[PDB]
C-alpha cells in the first residue's frame, strides 16, 4: 500500500549520459550505440542564443571541435550531423552500456521520468509530464540541457525528451530525440509564453482510482454524471475535455475497484465545486494529474 | 529554476539488487562485495509471522535453503549469520558492481532515495524522510521487503533503511544495515500503532527557502518571531520545535536569500495561523516537509 510519485530506475540511463563541449559552451549528450545525441546549441554562446542561424554557426565547426568525455576518457568524433534541433556526433567507439531502446513522441498527458545532469554526471531523478501546453514543470540549472526524458518498458528505453529551454516564466521546453520540440517553442532566447496550462483530467480520475485503492475514500458521493455534463465543470475549471478513449483507458481501474468511471467524473466534479475543504488525498492538498492509468496500474501491481 | 521531488540516480544500487528465496518465501536482497544481505523474515512464513523466534526458525535453516539469484545466475553461499533483524549471506562471488558504500543510521527528518523492487527487479525510485515517529510514507507491495533506502555522495551510495513491515495504517517501518529497527517496531505482525506523525520543521522552512529562490514569494510578510514565540505555535500545530542547530542549518539559505531565519519563521507562522488561503508554493497545496536544507542546497546548486 501507500501512493507515491515514482521515477523508473535511471541506471540504463545513467550509462548513456556524457559531457559535450563546443567551444565554451558545455552540456549533457546522450551516448546510444556509435551516436551521441546532444542540444544544437552547444555550438552557441549565450549571445548567438538571441537569434542564431545554426546552418552558418555549424559551417565553422568540425569534428574536432566537438570535445566528448564519458567519465574520464574521451571520444573520438568521427563524423556530425545537424537533424532538427539536435546534434548527432558519431564516435569510434559504440556505447558499451547501450541498452535497449528507441525514440518516441509522446503525447500531451503522458508521463516520464527524467535525470537531471550536468557536466554529464547524473544529480538527480524525478517524475514529470507532457503538459497540454507542451511545456513540462521540471528542476532545470546552467548545464542541465541535454538531460533526457524516457520511459521503461521491461528492458527498453523509450526516450521521449532532450532538455532545451527554460521559458522567463521558469517552465521547461524541449525535443523529441529526432530533435522536433514540443509545442511551439524554438532553440532560440525569444518571447516565448505558454498557452493556458490544463489539467489532464484522465490522469486527477487515474489518481482517484489510485486513492480509493490506497485507503483514502471520503471524496466519494452518492452522484453520478454524464460525458457531456462533466464536460461542462471541466472547461470552467481549465480542465482537459474526457473523451470515451479516456473512460475505455480507466476501465481496468473501474472493473478492480468496482467504481463506475462517469461516478468517479461525479466525485471529481463536486471536489471541483467545492474543493477538498482542507482535507488531502494521498497526503496531496490538491488534484495530482501527473500520473496515467498506466502509472497507477504499474505502482498498484508492482511491475518491474 | 523549478523545485522537483528528486531522487539520487538509482544506477549504483540496481547493481546491488538481487532475489533472496528461503522456501516459499521470495524478497529482495542487497549484493555488497561478497555479503547478500536481506530482512531476516525471509526464513518465516505469514503463519510465522504472527509469533515467530528467528533463532529457533533459523536452527532449520542451512546455506542450501538460502537462493541467491542476481539476474538469472545463482550465487553459491558459504555461510549465513543473523544480525539483529537482517541475515547476512555469505556468497563465494563479491559483487562486480559493488560501488563504494557506507551504512548510516539516518536521524528522523533526514531524507533518503528508495529503489522499490519485486524478485530483485527495481520497479521505480521516489524520495522520502524518516518521519518523526521512525515510519516513512512509501509505496510497498508484497514482494517489496530488502527493497533498500540510501543517499549518494559523489561515489559513495550511504545505506540508510531496509524495507521491512507495512502498518495496518499502511506506512512503512524498516531497520538500518545493521538490522536495528528505527522506532519501537518489530518483525512480527502485531498490534503496532505509529505515535503523532510531527511536521519536520526545518525541512519546511528550507522549502519556504526554496520557493522564494525559485519565484514563489506571495508569503512572504512583514513580521519576524523568536524561536521561544515561533515554538508555542508549532506545538499547537503538531510541527518539531526549532532549535539553534535547525538555525544554523538554515544559514546558507538565509545568507543566500538574504531573508532572516526567524523572519521566514514568522512567514510559516502566519501559513500555520491563517492556511494558503487556496494558493500554491512550488505548484503544492500544502507545507512540504520531506526536503532538508541539505536538499534544497544540493537542488539549487545542481551538484553530481
Ligand atoms: C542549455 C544549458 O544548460 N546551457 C547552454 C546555454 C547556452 C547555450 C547552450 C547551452 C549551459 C551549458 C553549459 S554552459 O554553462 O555553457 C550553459
Ligand atoms: C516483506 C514481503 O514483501 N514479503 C514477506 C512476507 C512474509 C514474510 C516474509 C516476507 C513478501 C516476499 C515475497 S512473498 O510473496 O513470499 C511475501
Amino acid at each position: 500500500s501507500g501512493f507515491r510519485k515514482m521515477a523508473f530506475p535511471s541506471g540504463k540511463v545513467e550509462g548513456c549520459m556524457v559531457q559535450v563541449t563546443c567551444g565554451t559552451t558545455t552540456l549533457n549528450g546522450l551516448w546510444l550505440d556509435d551516436v551521441v545525441y546532444c542540444p544544437r546549441h552547444v555550438i552557441c554562446t549565450s549571445e548567438d542564443m538571441l537569434n542564431p542561424n545554426y546552418e552558418d554557426l555549424l559551417i565553422r565547426k568540425s569534428n574536432h571541435n566537438f570535445l566528448v568525455q564519458a567519465g574520464n576518457v574521451q571520444l573520438r568524433v568521427i563524423g556530425h550531423s545537424m537533424q532538427n534541433c539536435v546534434l548527432k556526433l558519431k564516435v569510434d567507439t559504440a556505447n558499451p552500456k547501450t541498452p535497449k531502446y528507441k525514440f518516441v513522441r509522446i503525447q500531451p498527458g503522458q508521463t516520464f521520468s527524467v535525470l537531471a545532469c550536468y557536466n554529464g554526471s547524473p544529480s538527480g531523478v524525478y517524475q514529470c509530464a507532457m503538459r497540454p501546453n507542451f511545456t513540462i514543470k521540471g528542476s532545470f540549472l546552467n548545464g542541465s540541457c541535454g538531460s533526457v526524458g524516457f520511459n521503461i518498458d521491461y528492458d527498453c528505453v523509450s526516450f521521449c525528451y532532450m532538455h532545451h529551454m527554460e521559458l522567463p516564466t521558469g517552465v521547461h521546453a524541449g525535443t523529441d530525440l529526432e530533435g522536433n520540440f514540443y509545442g511551439p517553442f524554438v532553440d532560440r532566447q525569444t518571447a516565448q509564453a505558454a498557452g493556458t496550462d490544463t489539467t489532464i483530467t484522465v490522469n486527477v480520475l487515474a489518481w482517484l482510482y489510485a486513492a480509493v485503492i490506497n485507503g483514502d475514500r471520503w471524496f466519494l458521493n452518492r452522484f453520478t454524471t454524464t460525458l457531456n455534463d462533466f464536460n461542462l465543470v471541466a472547461m470552467k475549471y481549465n480542465y482537459e475535455p474526457l473523451t470515451q478513449d479516456h473512460v475505455d483507458i480507466l476501465g481496468p481501474l473501474s472493473a478492480q475497484t468496482g467504481i463506475a468511471v462517469l461516478d468517479m467524473c461525479a466525485s471529481l466534479k463536486e471536489l471541483l465545486q467545492n474543493g477538498m475543504n482542507g482535507r488531502t488525498i494521498l497526503g496531496s492538498a490538491l488534484l495530482e494529474d501527473e500520473f496515467t492509468p498506466f502509472d497507477v496500474v504499474r505502482q498498484c501491481s508492482g511491475v518491474t
